[PDB]
């Protein structure tokens, strides 16, 4: 079954690049659940996904 | 439907941290499909998943300029 239900479905492979030199924040979270409204950033939508499905997914956190 | 089938299912929420200071490469791919054998790194397993399911997932690429 699908992982990504709704993000950029016209794109055959969704890849996001992060320019580390330009990170504003000392802690930044990136989505690994494909539900975030701020994708590729994590907005906490994983929590709802985990509650609905019994899953245990969470973000990748970059630290300065 | 679950996204993560096999990674640390005993862990209530799988979170990975990257310290930017430790990134060795100019380009490093991190997994967003939960199929990589090198998770949290991407090993290209997303391509098999996309072919099998009709999905369109891919990695997060961290780009670091050569000093
Ligand atoms: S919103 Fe997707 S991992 Fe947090
Ligand atoms: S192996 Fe999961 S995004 Fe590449």
């Amino acid at each position: 079954s699908l992982i990504n239900l709704k993000i950029q479905k016209e794109n055959p492979k969704v890849v996001n690049e992060i320019n580390i030199e330009d990170l504003s924040l000392t802690k930044a979270a990136y989505c690994r659940c494909w539900r975030s409204k701020t994708f590729p950033a994590c907005d906490g939508s994983h929590n709802k996904h985990n509650e609905l499905t019994g899953d245990n997914v969470g973000p990748l956190i970059l630290k300065k």
